[PDB]
């Protein structure tokens, strides 16, 4: 994956 | 993975 | 992985 961020 | 960050 | 950071 590229740049799957969690907030 | 590239750049999958968690906040 | 490259640059998968955790906060």
């Amino acid at each position: 994956n590229v740049g799957s961020n969690t907030y």
